């Protein structure tokens, strides 16, 4: 048997290059060597207060932007968290083996917080619970994500590690697997701050939806600095729009830094803008095309959510099953 | 007819407090209400305990409360683990639960200890409860629950039912410490009498019972200045039917020895036929494992319901059988 890779995103806000490069792309990549599975999170969505409409339909857009990256439904398995009740019955059994102080202290909980100050409730504290309970269900050996989620895989590794302790090899614990370009895609004119898929200003982000001809302008607006000659060079303390450019750059082209910095040698801004708006407008275009085939096709993705919550149960249960006899619970009938 | 819900917590041996106290009742009005008992596992675990005396205790509990003239004909009994339901709709609850609400219900305590009033809120509200049995510990808890079925009702349509306590109310007190009710979660063993002492233990425990200084002695009912003979008094009434005035009619010119003794083997009578049954039902694993298939067949049927509403108000794309 392969080892296990499995990763999750949320069906809020819409997916941007930053949730492309530091997550998806690796789980197209990672299909014939490892046995993956992919998660569409809706119940850790509802952290943040949804629309139920805006819900449901974002639910079917990400299963259709999985599928027009290059998931395929044939080598993965891609299911809807809420399909699989062992993702919550698990949940609340890691919630007696996770500290109070192991929440408190996650810099997602302090952040969402402080930008949804009206509704810090009780699900964005325990948000890392429900997603170790995701992780460890599937005997996960590989967890895909961008570096924002590094804090929350170190949590499912130190709660499998406590479990296994006590009770015996139920879990294995689980490893990141953080890219080394386009881990942490930084916004278009606030370079110092993470790409949002949830941003109030748009001209912050490139949604992998979102027009081309818009993503260009934006890119062409995108801050850079007052370094004067102008120089295309990496240096994220100096230089964080350029270093951005030249990150989301090298990621979509597979060129290395070091490449992109002689390519630009004697050149300035423009070719630098120039080079990443033709690379990003490329890209989107191809994937929207192949995006609309996957979205209106209702009975294809009914499909896809149906087999994939049956292959899901069946690892999820199994695991379930041996939580449940470790901690004493009388099996079910 | 309304429905009912308890929580059974499968740790604490039961004591004659308890069955003389609200399950003797709650027996006879199981075709009054529609009432269920959950077995309730899932909230023992917030405190780490032995695996296999989790698993024992659950069936010890089952076995009593079947002992005790629970029906599941007539009632719905069922372990809280085996109905998935519950953990789904505690996730969903938790979403629309303040941070600041269980705060006000510190590193080191398990995040079970601190999000357990969701999932007492999520069981409750799965199977559109009209009344909850609490105790006075478990108020807040309650009010809660009303709060969180008020608030989604509000955002989504009228969802859940809002639940209300059960107001109406034997007395039974503390055997060393008559001002303090009886309670299966006491430390001093002494103080109370479990539903499974045999009649050589009831002695002994009746025997030490605090009773006063009176010279002569008087059986007579006065808890402010007879704490402990107005206990025993409560306790024998409570076995036998036997009103207080009669009691002390029947004890004019008597002992507390005399009391002492009636009471012990008042409370052995009632006790043996439940024991009878208790260990009949207890070593019936075929019995146990079917009451235990039905309850949870009958309670997932109700609670997938409630859950299949709140998962389509909220907009969850349902799952695709
Ligand atoms: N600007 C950025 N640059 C690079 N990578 C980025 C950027 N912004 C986001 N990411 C990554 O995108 C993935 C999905 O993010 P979500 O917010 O949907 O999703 C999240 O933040 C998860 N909690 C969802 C989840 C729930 N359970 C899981 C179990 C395993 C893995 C993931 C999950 C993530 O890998 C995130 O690191
Ligand atoms: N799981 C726990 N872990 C720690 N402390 C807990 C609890 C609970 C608890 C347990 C089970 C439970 O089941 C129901 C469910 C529905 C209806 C009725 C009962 C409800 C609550 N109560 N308390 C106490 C501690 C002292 N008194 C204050 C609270
Ligand atoms: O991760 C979690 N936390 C949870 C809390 C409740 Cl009440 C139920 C399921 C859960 O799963």
């Amino acid at each position: 048997t392969k080892p296990i890779v499995f990763s999750g995103a949320q069906p809020s806000g819409e997916l941007t290059i930053g949730n492309y490069m530091g997550a998806l792309r690796q789980w197209v990549n990672m299909q014939d060597d490892y046995h993956c599975i992919y998660c569409i999170v809706d119940q850790h969505a509802i952290t943040v207060r949804q629309d139920a409409q805006k819900l449901r339909k974002a639910t079917l857009d990400t299963l259709a932007l999985y599928l027009a990256c290059g998931i395929d439904p044939e080598k993965s398995t891609i299911f809807v968290q809420s399909h699989v009740p062992e993702h919550a019955q698990l949940g609340w059994a890691l919630n007696c083996y996770t500290y109070f102080g192991e929440l408190s202290r996650m810099t997602q909980f302090k952040d969402k917080s402080a930008r949804y100050a009206e509704n810090i409730n009780a699900g964005l504290f325990d948000y890392p619970v429900l997603m170790a309970a995701d992780i460890l269900l599937y005997q996960t050996n590989l967890v895909p994500v961008g570096e924002d989620q590094k804090q929350h895989l170190e949590l499912s590794r130190d709660i499998a590690q406590r479990f296994n302790a006590l009770y015996g090899e139920i879990f294995k614990v689980p490893e990141p697997f953080i890219p080394k370009s386009g881990a942490r895609v930084m916004s278009l004119l606030e370079p110092t701050k993470k790409m949002s898929k949830s941003d109030d200003n748009r001209n912050n982000v490139i949604g992998l939806l979102e027009d081309p001809k818009s993503v260009v302008k934006k890119i062409k607006r995108a801050v850079t600095d007052s370094d004067e000659p102008p120089v295309v060079r990496y240096d994220v303390q100096n230089k964080a729009g350029v270093s951005n450019l030249l990150d989301i750059l090298s990621a979509v082209t597979g060129q290395s830094i070091p490449e992109l910095e002689k390519q630009f040698e004697g050149k300035m801004y423009g070719h630098l803008k120039g080079e990443v708006a033709d690379a990003v407008s490329g890209m989107l275009t191809e994937l929207q095309e192949r995006y609309h085939r996957f979205r209106n096709d209702e009975a294809f993705l009914q499909q896809v959510m149906k087999d994939g919550a049956e292959k899901a149960s069946a690892h999820a249960s199994r695991t379930l099953k041996a939580v449940y006899e470790a901690i004493g619970f009388v099996a079910k009938r």
